[PDB]
């Protein structure tokens, strides 16, 4: 688990497989960002003609008898006056991939000189650490013979004092243990990550942390609470649903309580409104909202933030079969709101609705933040690298946007358009579960908002349908499950709730 170390002296550093040298780009030419031993400079002179120091650019070369490390990566950081946290995070993520592909296990990273820049050492180190940790991850693999890329085992940052660097490193490492859990849960087979498995994961977290308690509802208990929207989605499933409540009481004397809700559809066939095969292929990802809540709670308990947080995960497959809930029928949530089914493939908002009602009935929330791979319309709206979110509270939205900016997990607020609430109109129910216009992400958000039933709680909804899972690898995330949102929300809670 411990990966990153600080080392003050360049001269007293230990041998490592690789050395990462930082460069700026100055007038389209590579420019050393730190003081480099002139013997090392001669070694990579050959490589400078095709390396200009553009951000994330790398050049790989071998050392010689005059260098300690026998592999050398030149890493571009871009223009020095334009250096940013996302630039640093993405550059060291890129270097991590290069190092691992070169089969390196130990790395020395020379820290640049940034004293002349308004960019702080703390911010640089935080993003260096996050970029390395993000791409030092392996998604699960099942090959008959293990084929996975080797991990980096030790990464030493040269030129910083242990006091400043190590506190940052250990914090990011504990946070990324939660990120990795999220990624593992999303990546793993849907036949393995069932609703029961999600409950077992939550029970294991509660077992591990004295600060965490858990409550698990099976199908019978879901029906006893009258959560008929979750029960309807689960009706046809061949595995039993679960409703999972995690409680972290880090500030028992405060009434301030954050409720996190994660959509846990462990496989989404679409139901009777069956998805086309090519649309169904990745649908083990449809529980990424739930996995995000679990990963946040892992980091929350490890970091021991002094705040109160409750996690709520409705979990079920959305199956097709003889007992599947019906197109055109009306189902009723636990407070009596009725929902006419326009599409069984709009099932996530149903189970979130009962979870929201549950939160308001039992958890006295100050704010509710939900996470869901909710709509295809969101991927059309904002693509795979920016997640849209909705919020009924401008402070909450501004805070989440600031946390997004500072962690590099890109969010973009979208509007809760009042004119589109009528798009959910039903003649026979409080609402339909799909809107009559084309703005599917907005009407899905407006649907969730109904379940606040005019309670004044602050609420934000993150539609991670695009960012949760990448079929094409894109910085700063691995291929497939990204873990998007875990880092952003831990930073939000630490910065805006815990002080
Ligand atoms: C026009 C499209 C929505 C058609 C789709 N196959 C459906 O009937 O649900
Ligand atoms: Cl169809
Ligand atoms: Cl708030
Ligand atoms: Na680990
Ligand atoms: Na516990
Ligand atoms: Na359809
Ligand atoms: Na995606
Ligand atoms: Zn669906
Ligand atoms: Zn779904």
């Amino acid at each position: 688990v411990v990966l990153l170390y600080s080392q003050a002296s360049w001269d007293q550093r230990s041998k490592a497989d690789a050395l990462v040298l930082p460069f700026w780009m100055k007038n389209s030419k590579a420019q050393e960002a730190a003081v480099v031993d002139e013997d090392y400079k001669l070694v990579y002179q050959n490589a400078l003609s095709n390396f200009s120091g553009k951000k994330g650019e790398t050049a790989f070369l071998f050392g010689n008898d005059h260098t300690k490390e026998q592999k050398i990566v030149l890493l571009g950081l871009g223009k020095s006056e334009e250096v940013s946290g996302t630039t640093v995070l993405e550059a060291y993520a890129q270097a991590t991939t290069v190092l691992r592909k070169a089969k390196c296990k130990t790395v020395n990273i020379l820290f640049p000189t940034i004293s002349q820049l308004r960019f702080s050492v703390e911010e640089f180190l935080t993003n260096l650490a996050a970029g390395v940790l993000s791409l030092n991850y392996n998604y699960p693999t099942y090959h008959k013979v293990d084929t996975s890329l080797p991990f980096l085992e030790k990464v030493t940052v040269i030129g910083i004092v242990s006091k400043v660097g190590d506190k940052i490193f250990r914090k990011e490492e504990s946070l990324f243990e939660g990120v990795y859990l999220t990624r593992d849960l999303v990546n793993t087979n849907a036949d393995e990550v069932t609703p029961e498995k999600l409950a077992a994961v939550a029970k294991g977290l509660a077992g591990e942390f004295a600060s965490l308690d858990v409550k698990i509802l099976d199908r019978k208990a879901i029906l006893k609470e009258k959560m008929g929207l979750l029960a309807a989605v689960a009706k046809g499933a061949a595995v039993e649903p679960r409703f999972i409540v995690l409680d972290y009481q880090g500030k028992p004397k405060s009434k301030d309580r954050t409720v996190l809700i994660g959509k846990g559809v462990t496989f989404d066939s679409g139901g009777l409104d069956l998805k086309p095969g090519k649309a169904m292929i990745t649908m083990k990802e449809d529980m990424a909202g739930a996995a995000t809540v679990l990963g946040i709670f892992s980091a929350l308990a490890s970091l021991e933030l002094p705040i109160n947080v409750t996690g709520i995960i409705p979990a079920t497959e959305n199956a097709i079969g003889s007992a599947a809930y019906k197109m055109g029928d009306v189902y009723v949530g636990m407070t009596g709101l009725s929902v006419e089914i326009g599409s069984t493939d709009a099932e996530g908002r149903l189970i979130l609705a009962d979870a929201i009602s549950y939160a308001l009935k039992y958890c006295n929330p100050t704010r509710i933040i939900d996470f869901a791979t909710l709509t295809g319309a969101m991927v059309v709206s904002l693509g795979e690298s920016v997640a849209g979110f909705f919020a009924n509270n401008d402070v909450l939205a501004r805070d989440l946007a600031e946390a997004s900016s500072e962690t590099g997990e890109a969010l973009w607020r979208m509007p809760l358009v009042e004119k589109y609430d009528q798009a959910l109109h039903s003649d026979i129910a409080d609402m339909k579960n799909i809107g009559s216009n084309r703005a599917g992400s907005i009407t899905a958000a407006l649907f969730l908002q109904r379940f606040l039933e005019d309670n004044p709680v602050a609420w934000a909804h993150l539609d991670i349908a695009g960012t949760a899972y990448h079929e094409k690898e894109e910085l700063p995330y691995p291929k497939y499950a990204t873990g998007f949102g875990v880092r952003c929300l831990i930073h939000y809670m630490e910065k805006f709730l815990s002080k």
